[PDB]
């Protein structure tokens, strides 16, 4: 109905790129797959274009395009992330490991033709060369509860925090504390929603053919939390 | 592709049908709607045809056709719901109220004809007169974490138990534990899954134009938790 959500009623490409710096240890990621926002689904494969992936590919789940998200007919006025298309959206986080580093993310999430772009620098700092992260003793896996974005009355756009509890070998969890704030590119009318959430399911495997450090990534994702219509 | 997930590749008609006594106090629930196991949605209006709901419409919600899940592609094996149809499956629970009765429900889920039945019946007992159940405290809205489903071997079905948190009005919570056991009513094949999950978001409204006790159900269910296949 609305011109952003029009971009998104069919099958569209994604491409994700990446470059991180973790404690001077360089890398890029690259995506590439579909995103079915009628579905709620994302199918992407990740490669770490540079080598051996210096952190755990479950702690880049969140940083690797949340206007795929599928909102119920009586939600869609509260979808910020679509709103903001095709011009897009600045997503910022701060991503806090308990007891180890913090990544800070800036991305922008916008359309280049045909394709949805997530364009992410990651900067990550304080990590012990023994933790869970650079020492890779994080389960290949990922699960979240609900997270909850609010609306950014002040810079027009969304915010969200949410904690991500990542399984550990010794059989402990790493918590990884979200704060995000998103802002439109451009200048044009956007959506700014009712307190709700996004419920996302995750599948993570491996291409047995694939020999350069990847991530296979399925998704699911549907937000909730309001009733009001209907 | 299997002859029971043939069953649900469009939208079904659903009738729901609930014979109740708590504590004495009979009543019974029709439902209708629909089932679009593709995209996981129900779409149901209940209506307590007897008069007053004597309980919270929320404590009826679980009670009141998981075979409408969302399977994803590689988790198809691990359906037994639809697996069942068209004979369908027996569903029983016992649910405690933390300090307070016990629902026990037995239920049939089957095709006739052209819809999708769940036949109930419902035995509350050692209900508080003025507990959050039969003293209607409990906040009119939904919510679980995921709920897992394990094979029964013995039984050849399913079982599960899950912890339902109700908001009640004082700003407090009430428990609502899920033991459940599945079993198919026919003897034909069936699929027994590996340990799985479904996840469901709920949403709970009102008919502004309906006079009769009633709850408007919308609901979107996926499953997760397996990532063999891929």
């Amino acid at each position: 109905m609305r011109k952003g959500e029009e971009l998104f009623t069919g099958v569209v490409p994604i491409l994700v790129e990446l470059d991180g710096d973790v404690n001077g240890h360089k890398f890029s990621v690259r995506g590439e797959g579909e995103g079915d926002a009628t579905n709620g689904k994302l199918t992407l494969k990740f490669i770490c274009t540079t080598g051996k992936l210096p952190v755990p590919w479950p702690t880049l789940v969140t940083t690797l395009v949340q206007c795929f998200s599928r909102y119920p007919d009586h939600m869609k006025r509260h979808d910020f992330f679509k709103s903001a298309m095709p011009e897009g959206y600045v997503q910022e986080r701060t991503i806090s490991f308990k007891d180890d580093g913090t990544y800070k993310t800036r991305a922008e999430v916008k359309f280049e033709g045909d394709t949805l772009v997530n364009r992410i620098e990651l900067k990550g700092i304080d990590f012990k060369e023994d933790g869970n992260i650079l020492g890779h003793k994080l389960e290949y896996n990922f699960n979240s509860c609900n997270v909850y974005i609010t609306a950014d009355k002040q810079k027009n756009g969304i915010k969200a925090n949410f904690k991500i509890r990542h399984n550990v070998e010794d059989g402990s969890v790493q918590l990884a504390d979200h704060y995000q704030q998103n802002t439109p590119i451009g200048d044009g009318p956007v959506l700014l929603p009712d307190n709700h959430y996004l419920s996302t399911q995750s599948f993570l495997s491996k291409d047995p053919n694939e020999k350069r450090d990847h991530m296979v990534l399925l998704e699911f994702v549907t937000a909730a939390g309001i009733t009001h219509g209907m």
